[PDB]
C-alpha cells in the first residue's frame, strides 16, 4: 500500500505543482491522487476489522473483506496503468469495503439481537449478507448488475442498524426520530425495489 | 402473525437463495416479504399498545385499533393470494395503524392539556380522532378518499404533538426550533387543503 | 377573541361532522377554522408580550403590537363575512405579527449588545425595525409591496439573531454551524436584494 | 475600517430612510450596505487571527492573509465609487478570507496531525495551502479561474477537517454521521473535479 501512497503523492505532485502552470484539465489527475488517498486509509483501517472479524468468528465475512481487499488492490493496479472503466470499478470496490465495515457493525450489534432473539432481524441479516456476497460476486464477474445489488444490500443494512438502534432506544420524543427516518429508508428501500 | 411470518420467510427464501440464479424481478418477491416482516413487528407492537388503550379508557381509539388490525390481516391473507391492490391497501393499513399509534401517544400527552384545560387542543384532537375514523371508513369502504382524508388526519395530528411538545418546552434558543418547524408544518397542511 | 374562537369551533364543526356527509371541498372550511385557532393562539400569548414590550420601554415595538393587533382582529372580523382578500391579508397579519414577537426577542437579546457596544447591529437592527414599520405601513395601506418588505425585514432580523447567538458562542466545532448558517442566510438575503 | 463603517451607515441612510419614498430598486444600496458590514466585522476579527498566525509561524499564511486583507479593501475602495465587477470581487475576496481563517482553524488541528504523524493528512493540506495561494494568485490577476479553483480548495479543506473531527471521534452511533458526511463531501468533490 505505501507504494501506492508514494504513486498517490507523485500523482499530486504532477497535478498540482506542476500542472498549475499547465492543462487545466489537472483535476483529473488531482480527483485519482485523493481517490486514491481515501482507499489506502480505507484498505488500512479494514485489515485491523478483519481481526475484527476473525475474533468475531464469521468465515462469511472474513472472505467477504479478503475478497474485497484484492478487488481494491486490483483496481489500484489497474489505475496505475490507465483502463477508464478503473474509475467505476474503483468506486465499486470502495463502497463494497464500505458496506463490509459496516456489516462487521451490524454484526457486533446483531449480537444484541441474539440475546433478545429477534429472529426476524437475523434472517433478514441473513439475507443481507447473501445479498452483499452476490454483489461481490457479481462485481468479481464484472455483470453491471453489482451496483444494482449493492444498493439494496446497503439499503437493507441501513434498515436493520435502524431497527437496532430503535431496539436500543427502546430499552432506554426521543424515539420520534427513529420512527421518521425508518419511513423514509422504508419507502426508499420499496421505490428501488419495485420502480 | 408467526404463519404469516413463516410465508415471509418462505417469500425472502424464493426472492433469493432461489432467485439469485434467475429472474431479476424478484425485487418484487423481496419487497414483499420485506414489507411483511415490517407488518408483522408493527402489529405485534400494537397489541400491546391495544392494552395501553383500554387502561387508557377510550373506546373510540380501541376501536379504531381492532378494526385496523383485521384490516391489516385481510390484506396479509389477500397478499398470500395477490391481488395487486393488495399493495396499496397493506400499505395504507400500516400508515393507519401507524397513525393510530401515534394518536395514543398524542392522547396520552393531550392528558397535559386536559390538566392544562387548553380546550382549543381538546376541540382540535377530537376533530383528528374523528377524521381518524372517518380514513377508516372509507378505507373500509375502499374508497380513495382514504388517502386523502388520511394524510390531514395525520398533519393535524403531528401539528397537535408539535404545539404540545412548545408547551412543554414553554414549561422548560430551545423554543426557536419549534417555532419554525410548525411554520412549515403549518404551510404544508394549508397546501394539502387549498390547493 | 373568545368569540372568534366559539366562531373557530362552530366552522370546524361544520367542516367535519357535518359535512363529513357532504361536499368534499369543506377543506376549505376546515383550513378557515386550523387558521383561526392558530391566530388564537398567537394573540394570546402576544397580549403578554405586550407587557413584555413596555417593560421594555420602546414605544415603536408597542405600537407595532398594537396595530398588528387591530390588524389581525380586523381581518378576522372581515373573514366572519368572506372576501377571499381576506385569507391573504390574514396569513400577512399573522407572519408580521410573528415578525414583533421575534422583534422583542431580539431586542432582549440585543440588550446583551449595548452591553458590548455593538453599534454595527444597533445601527443594522434600527433599519430592521424601521423596516418592519414601513411594512406594516404598506400592509394597512394594502400595498402588494408589504410582502416583498417584509420578507427582507424577517431576513434582516434572522441575520441578527445569528449574529448574536455567534457573539454568545463567542462567549462560550461548536461554532461552525454558525459559520454556515450565516452564509445560507447571507446569500438568501443577497437573492432576494439583487435579483 | 471605521471610515468605511461610516461610509456604510451612509449608503443604509439613503436606502432606508430616505429611500423608501421612492425607487424600490434602493434593495441594490441596502445590499451593498449590509455587505460592508459583514466585511468590515470580518476584516476586524481576521486582523486579530493574523496575530493568531504569526505566533503559529507560519509565514505562507501570513502573506494570505495580507494580501486578502489588501485585496479586500482595495475592493471597497473600489466599490465606494462602482464598477459592478466590485460586487464579484468583493464577495470573492469575503470567501477567500473566509478560507484562509478555516485554514489557521485546520492547521490549529493539523496541529494533532502532525503530533499523530499522519503524513497523508500533511501532504494533502499542503495541497490544499498551495491550492489557496494559486486562487488568490489568479483573483490578484483577475482571472476568472479564481472561483473554480477556490471551490476545490474549499472543498478540500473541508474534507481535511471532517477527517480531522473523525480522527477526535476516533479518540473518542456517534462515529456514523461522519461516515455519512464524508461520503457527500467526496462524492461533490470527485462530481466538481469530474464533471
Amino acid at each position: 500500500d505505501r507504494e501506492i501512497k508514494e504513486e498517490a503523492r507523485k500523482l499530486i505532485r504532477e497535478a498540482i505543482e506542476l500542472l498549475q502552470k499547465g492543462d487545466p484539465r489537472a483535476k483529473e489527475i488531482l480527483r485519482q491522487a485523493i481517490l486514491i488517498l481515501l482507499a489506502i486509509r480505507l484498505l488500512e483501517e479494514m485489515e485491523e476489522n478483519i481481526e475484527k472479524a476473525e475474533k468475531l468468528g464469521n468465515e462469511e465475512l472474513s472472505e467477504l473483506a479478503k475478497r474485497a481487499i484484492k478487488l481494491v488492490r486490483e483496481a489500484l493496479e489497474l489505475l496505475k496503468e490507465g483502463d477508464p472503466r478503473a474509475e467505476e470499478i474503483l468506486k465499486l470496490a470502495l463502497k463494497i469495503i464500505k458496506a463490509i465495515l459496516l456489516l462487521l457493525e451490524m454484526y457486533e450489534n446483531i449480537k444484541q439481537a441474539e440475546e433478545l432473539g429477534d429472529e426476524d432481524l437475523s434472517e433478514l441479516a441473513k439475507i443481507a449478507i447473501r445479498l452483499v456476497r452476490q454483489a461481490l460476486k457479481l462485481l468479481q464477474e464484472g455483470d453491471p448488475r453489482a451496483e444494482e445489488i449493492l444498493e439494496i444490500a446497503l439499503r437493507i443494512i441501513k434498515l436493520i442498524l435502524q431497527l437496532l438502534f430503535l431496539k436500543q432506544r427502546i430499552e432506554e420524543q426521543f424515539v420520534f426520530e427513529a420512527e421518521e427516518k425508518i419511513r423514509r429508508i422504508v419507502e426508499e428501500l420499496f421505490k428501488l425495489l419495485e420502480g
